[PDB]
């Protein structure tokens, strides 16, 4: 496994008067540490990311790790083929590996639903997951696929998965506890569990640390967000832009 050491980081976009999309970020993670990245909608939470991957390149500052990246986007994907084949992709079969994170992505439950169990083909022909079921295959691709250092930019912060705090508890925490891994979260409940966490708004990091740090350094933010966790993604991502943007010089009414 790896650390992951980010040092006074600022990048462009290059592709496609506000200029960067990242800004002065600093950051360590230790190997087998989990980071919590939470922030507005926009903030650059998956650049972030993409610049660790090395997709994005840093005008500023130095980024530091073994450079063996698994990386799960936000948005599900399904290749046609089986379940069994939708995880695996190409990465070499073992079975006590495969069962262990289908299990912690809690796709048991899903695959027994069919005859063919994992050996039902997806696709144009065949049939048709939930959003839900194919963010749980996405993860599990991800996962399943070994390396130093795991970005789970989680399709779960966007969607409403009646059994992911299950998939958090069993995979991302105890199935990977000796991975250096770094979850993008709209949970409170990721954010305290984590190791450490990082709030991104507009580019720029308005809190590093832990989640006690957090609630003792910025307490009228804290009990604003900390029965949060049961409301829906697309709220609770509402309520984190709202309470961001008054990190500002004025900061609206409502
Ligand atoms: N490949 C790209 N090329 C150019 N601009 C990009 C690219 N990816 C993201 N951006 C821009 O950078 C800004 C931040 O993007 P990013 O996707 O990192 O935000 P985010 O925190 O992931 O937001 P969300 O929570 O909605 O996913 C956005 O305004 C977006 O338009
Ligand atoms: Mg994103």
């Amino acid at each position: 496994t790896t650390e992951v050491v980010m040092e006074n980081v600022t990048a462009f976009w290059e592709e496609g008067l506000g200029t960067p999309v990242l800004k002065d970020i600093n950051f360590k993670i230790e190997r087998g540490q989990l980071l919590a990245v939470a922030g507005s909608t926009g903030a650059g939470k998956t650049s972030l990311l993409m610049m660790i991957m090395g997709e994005l390149e840093p005008s500023e500052g130095k980024i530091k790790h073994s450079g063996r990246i698994s990386f799960c986007s936000q948005f599900s994907w399904i290749m046609p083929g089986t379940i069994k084949e939708n995880i695996i992709f190409g990465v070499s079969y073992d079975e006590y590996r495969y069962r262990s994170v289908i299990k912690a992505c809690q796709l048991e439950e899903d695959i027994s639903k069919f005859a063919e169990k994992d050996n039902i083909v997806l696709g144009e022909g065949g049939i048709t997951l939930s959003e839900g079921q194919q963010a749980k295959i996405s993860l599990a691709r991800a996962v399943y696929k070994d390396a130093d250092l795991y970005l789970l930019d989680s399709p779960f912060g966007y969607l409403d998965v009646l059994t992911e705090k299950e998939i958090f508890e069993s995979c991302v925490c105890k199935l990977m506890a000796n991975k250096t891994r770094i979850l993008v979260t709209s949970k409170m409940e990721h954010l305290k569990k984590a190791d450490k966490i990082l709030i991104l708004h507009e580019g720029s990091s308005y809190f590093y640390g832990t989640f006690s740090e957090l609630q003792n350094l910025q307490p009228d933010f804290s009990s604003k967000l900390m029965s949060f966790d049961q409301f829906s993604a697309e709220r609770r991502n509402s309520i984190l832009t709202e309470t961001l943007r008054r990190f500002s010089l004025e900061g609206d009414a409502p």
